[PDB]
């Protein structure tokens, strides 16, 4: 599985990212954060949804512990987007469907300052990844 939402938290991302003001550095940190997203097994790539909004291919899938909590997994081809996926995974991992319809899943990106100078297509993939997350909450 991935470290996001357990070992990498919103809190650790705030500490990495709040000091950062230059986009070169935000992007350096996203790329490094992307490298802790493991390679997704082919089994599970075959079962993930392929997100139709991205510059390269992006997978997002999910399971659900019948104890309520929802557990996501994904992969990405490009280094920046892998990092954005990591940030998403951090917001969204370990959450109930109730919890996910409450908050905007992209809220974390706004509070880390990782939207302002995002490429136009990056935003789409993002939005698409949010819409995709919302769908899983409804379907339980």
């Amino acid at each position: 599985g991935h470290p996001f939402g357990t070992t990498v938290t919103a809190e650790t991302l705030r500490n990495t990212f709040a000091p950062l003001t230059q986009w070169e550095d935000k992007y350096r940190q996203l790329i490094m954060l992307g490298k802790q997203l493991p390679a997704l097994p082919d089994e599970l790539k075959a079962q993930a949804k392929e997100i139709a909004g991205c510059e390269n291919r992006v997978w997002l899938g999910y399971t659900v512990a019948e104890n309520g909590k929802m557990h996501f997994f994904g992969d990405s081809e490009g280094r920046i987007v892998r990092g954005l996926l990591a940030v998403l995974l951090t917001a969204v991992e370990g959450k109930t469907a109730a919890e996910l319809q409450a908050q905007s899943p992209l809220a974390l990106f706004d509070e880390l300052g990782l939207r302002a100078q995002l490429s136009a297509s990056r935003s789409q993939g993002l939005n698409a990844l949010s819409e995709a997350i919302i769908a899983a909450a409804k379907q339980v």
